[PDB]
C-alpha cells in the first residue's frame, strides 16, 4: 500500500553475489529496513534451503553455561517434575568441576523439582545443589534413582574442543581407534590451528597403538570446515588413496574462481599419521551434519563406511560465514556443491544408517563416551565382531 519505495541492503547484496543458488531467490521485493535478518532470510533464500543458510549472532564471548547438555523425561507421578538426563560434559566446566558425567541425571536443584518454568535455569546462573541419580532395573523395572548430592560452581563463558574423548579399545582379537570428535574447527581463534595439532596428536597416539579398526563418533557434530574435514579423511583412509580425489566444491557461476578440488593430502598429516584403514564405523544423529555428512559421502568411494545410529540432518551443500559490516550479525550462507569422487553428493533428507540405534531407547546402557557398553559403541564392537548379524 504505502510507502511508495525509491528505486542497497547488506544482505540482499551478499546474496545476489555469493549465494549457491542466487538465481532460484525470489525477485526483488520491496524493501523492508526494519525486518530481521532472520526474516529476510527466511523469505529470500531457495526453496531447496531447508535451513541450510542460517543467521548467527557476533558475539563477544560464548554465552556463559554450566558446560552440559541435556534431556528431559517426565519423573514418576510428579504432574509438574522432570529429571535431566546428561548427554555431554565440558571438560573444564562447572559441571565437570561438580562430579557431572554422562548417564547421570539431575533431580532436583536447591531442594526444588525441574518443571518447564524452571528449565532454563539449567543453562545458566548462580552456584546451585544438585540431587543426582542414575538409571537403574531391578528383576524387570527401570526408572531413576538418587544417588547423591553436589554443589555445581556458577555458570561462565566457555570453550568447548573437538576432540571430546580418545580411546584404544583391544576387542576380540582387533585393536580399535575410538574417536569422539564434536566439531570441524582447527583452533580457537581465526588463524589457529591448535584443535587441527590435537586431531593429529590423537591420530599419532593410534598409529602408536597399532589401530587397525576405527569408531568414529560423530553423533552431536554440526559441521564446520572442511578444511577439517579433509584432514580427518586424510589420516583415516587406506594409504594407497593418497593424492586421489576426496572433494569437489562447486560454486555459482558468479563464483567459479572459488571451485577447488580437495584431495587426500599426505602434507596435510604432518605431526599426525595415516592409518591405512579399509573400514570405519561412524556413529550419527539427526544433528549429524554438514562437514560430518561430507566425510562420510567422500570416504564412502574409497572404504567401507558403516553407520551406525539414526539418520544424519541432510545438509548436502556447504555455508561460509560473512559477517555484517555494523549490525553483528554472521550470515551463514550456502555458496557451494560438495561432490565426492563420484561427481555426488545425493544424501537429501540425510544418510540411512546401516544399522539403526536410538540411544534414548536403551537408558540402561546410556553411558560415558568410549565405555564399551555404551550403546552406539558397543554395537560398532559387536558389528566389526560378528557378534550382531
Ligand atoms: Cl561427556
Amino acid at each position: 500500500r504505502w510507502p511508495e519505495y525509491y528505486p542497497d541492503i547488506w544482505i540482499d547484496s551478499v546474496m545476489r553475489q555469493e549465494y549457491l543458488w542466487y538465481r532460484d531467490m525470489p525477485s526483488p521485493a520491496a524493501p523492508d529496513y526494519f525486518q530481521k535478518p532472520e526474516a529476510f532470510l527466511k523469505k529470500a533464500v531457495a526453496s531447496m534451503d531447508n535451513g541450510f543458510s542460517k543467521i548467527d549472532s557476533l558475539l563477544d564471548e560464548p554465552i556463559p553455561s554450566y558446560g552440559f547438555d541435556y534431556t528431559l523425561y517426565k519423573v514418576l507421578d510428579n504432574d509438574t517434575a522432570y529429571n535431566a538426563l546428561i548427554s555431554y560434559v565440558v571438560p573444564g566446566s562447572p559441571a565437570e568441576e561438580a562430579g557431572l558425567q554422562r548417564g547421570h541425571w539431575i533431580m532436583m536443584m536447591n531442594g526444588d523439582y525441574i518443571t518447564k518454568k524452571v528449565e532454563s535455569e539449567l543453562l545458566q546462573g548462580s552456584t546451585r545443589q544438585l540431587q543426582i541419580g542414575v538409571y537403574k532395573e531391578v528383576v524387570v523395572t527401570g526408572g531413576v534413582v538418587p544417588i547423591g548430592e553436589t554443589t555445581m560452581p556458577a555458570s561462565r563463558s566457555l570453550v568447548d574442543k573437538p576432540v571430546h574423548r580418545f580411546e584404544i579399545i583391544p576387542w576380540n582379537g582387533k585393536k580399535v581407534g575410538y574417536l569422539m570428535y564434536n566439531e570441524f574447527k582447527a583452533g580457537p581463534t581465526t588463524d589457529s590451528q591448535a584443535y587441527n595439532d590435537d586431531l593429529r596428536r590423537a591420530f599419532r597416539d593410534f598409529q602408536t597403538g597399532g589401530v587397525n579398526e576405527f569408531v568414529l563418533d560423530l553423533r552431536y557434530n554440526t559441521g564446520g570446515s572442511l578444511d577439517c574435514a579433509q584432514l580427518l579423511c586424510t589420516m583415516l583412509a587406506p594409504a594407497d588413496k593418497m593424492n586421489q580425489l576426496l572433494a569437489l566444491l562447486r560454486y555459482s557461476d558468479k563464483r567459479v574462481e572459488a571451485n577447488q578440488d580437495l584431495t587426500f593430502n599426505p602434507e596435510l598429516i604432518q605431526s599426525g599419521a595415516n592409518l591405512n584403514l579399509s573400514t570405519v564405523y561412524v556413529l550419527t544423529t539427526n544433528a549429524t551434519r554438514g562437514a560430518a555428512e561430507m566425510v562420510i559421502n567422500c570416504l564412502n568411494p574409497y572404504m567401507k563406511v558403516v553407520l551406525i545410529g539414526t539418520k544424519t540432518a541432510g545438509e548436502y551443500v556447504a555455508t561460509k560465514p560473512f559477517v555484517h559490516p555494523t549490525d553483528r550479525f554472521i550470515l551463514n550462507l550456502v555458496v557451494c556443491n560438495v561432490y565426492n569422487a563420484e561427481e555426488k553428493s545425493d544424501y537429501a533428507t540425510g544418510f540411512k544408517p546401516t544399522y539403526e540405534y536410538n540411544e534414548d531407547s536403551y537408558l540402561s546402557t546410556y553411558l560415558p563416551f568410549g565405555n564399551t557398553n555404551e550403546t552406539l559403541l558397543n554395537a560398532a564392537l559387536k558389528i566389526m565382531s560378528g557378534i550382531t548379524d
